[PDB]
């Protein structure tokens, strides 16, 4: 069934700057994030329905996740992607959707909304250490981004 969760979020940044740069995650995301190697799309043309194949380094060991590109929309600030495979998909989920939505925030930043929504595969729930890790993977990626642009503001 379906689980969903979301946290509001704030940020200095503005949310066209902040859109952009989550839509060149694949570019960003293994520069930033030591841990993430590359970011190779497996079908599609990057927009909704693309799959991709992110390559990371787990307690020393080469491992792969895979997400599929869920939405975008422009108009309302808005990138979703899902787990679908590898290891940061706990063996109870079918699948873990982290939809990320900004609003103008005052003062020229945004105002953020985070989503995760667990697919379980039967009536078994999300438990509270995997409720965990899919906020620190949702936040973190946002943060991080997030981070990039207060790093190089010119560039959104
Ligand atoms: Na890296």
């Amino acid at each position: 069934g379906v689980f969903t969760f979301e946290d509001e979020i704030t940020s200095t940044v503005p949310p066209a700057k902040l859109y952009n740069a989550m839509k060149d995650a694949d570019s960003i995301t293994p520069k930033i994030i030591d841990d993430v190697k590359s970011v190779e799309i497996v079908e599609g043309n990057g927009g909704p329905g693309t799959i991709k194949k992110l390559t990371i380094v787990e307690d020393g060991e080469t491992k792969f996740i895979l997400h599929k590109v869920e939405s975008i929309d422009e108009a309302n600030y808005a990138y979703n992607y899902s787990v679908v495979g590898g290891v940061a998909l706990p063996p109870t989920a079918e699948k873990i959707t982290f939809e990320t939505k900004l609003v103008e925030g005052p003062n020229g930043g945004s105002i953020g909304k985070l989503t995760l929504k667990y697919h379980t595969k039967g009536d078994a729930k999300p438990d509270e250490e995997e409720l965990k890790k899919g906020k620190a993977k949702g936040e973190g990626l946002f943060r991080a981004i997030e981070g990039y642009v207060l790093a190089n503001p010119t560039q959104y």
